[PDB]
């Protein structure tokens, strides 16, 4: 009971983000540093903003946010749940879309790569 | 002239989206509308939250959007990108995720399902 | 009733496929003629391999099939249904991934790209 | 030396697979075994048909491959690479497409799930 949103996490690929605070409506804004960028870079941060859904109240909610990247055109979006896994440690299981910017409405098909990520804390 | 996200939309599915107007950090809010599994209790509506891309202030952009539903613990992420001309009509083509929420961390594998749509301007 | 496989077909994007005969266990060979190649090309071939579905005995089965391009280090996969539309007419409903060659195993990531496409017949 | 498909194979799920040998086209046969809504009635098994792209017979190719269900009239699609050293052992990086039948053409929309898998060597 408790898969809070909120804090520091890291990711199996060495990207990390830092989530505030969620307000009443569920919403929540960040950041997100990341590791790769389809070239790498070193450190360049950016924003995210997202929701957390709150039917129910359930304990291991449903949530989605999008990254709006500062060095680049793309956009990527996240969406998936809060665990608490066996062990008693939260865990953030998702899915991303990732939106490449091309220049003709002819080649929009092969604009979008999809794949997954698994955040769990950091602090300590 | 730009594709402009504000103003209202309708889909290829018959559903319809508001969309506000864009912050200079290419924050928007607005409104989802669908006829939550039509009959039953016609159409709902559910608030929405999303980013543009505005690296090198391109005319067609890419950006992305999280539909929080009123009616269910499941969570939407669209993201596409703003296109003109094929008359001089604009044309929101999109990819989404719909994250289903599960009880248990071992059900994870099932829970996302994926598709698309096109979005056009109201006919108004 | 009998939305069969067999037969030459067109998408909605200008490629081109024909399909053979069905065997008993589902299975089926064919032909796919592209367009859009990230890199469009001529007019280059390539095999495909499939099954459709047969538990039930369903009149809008679903099916699956591979297309090993031969221009190309990448491999497809397509996947759908079926269907007789409301104007009687047989349509192929498809979501395709597309996996490119990486080098190596940590660019894993984003080898993967998603999309859709429709088909119907074609036999004039 | 090169990444071999020939062999069995277990995944991240548990779930195990078998693959014949890769005729010189590429073309391969094997079968799929997992734990059908375990409990119920223990395991299953249902065949399978994909290739792997030998353009440029590259040492760790893609492949694709559809399993047909025995025991539903759902169809799933694997695309991926076969890849070496991480240790020197072999590693199959896939995503998947599983696709449901739908009775009516307007339910399209909801019947494709997307995910992943890994799979090893089978501890043998």
């Amino acid at each position: 009971r408790e898969c809070s949103l909120t804090g520091e996490w890291t990711n199996d690929l060495g990207s990390n983000m830092t989530i505030g605070a969620v307000n009443s409506d569920g919403e929540f804004t960040g950041t997100y540093i990341t590791a790769v960028t389809a070239t790498s870079n070193e450190i360049k941060e950016s924003p995210l903003h997202g929701t957390e859904n709150t039917i129910n109240k359930r304990t291991q909610p449903t949530f989605g946010f999008t990254v709006n990247w500062k060095f680049s055109e793309s956009t990527t979006v996240f969406t998936g749940q809060c665990f608490i896994d066996r062990n008693g440690k939260e865990v953030l299981k998702t899915m991303w879309l990732l939106r490449s910017s091309v220049n003709d409405i002819g080649d929009d098909w092969k604009a979008t790569r999809v794949g997954i990520n698994i955040f769990t804390r950091l602090l300590t």
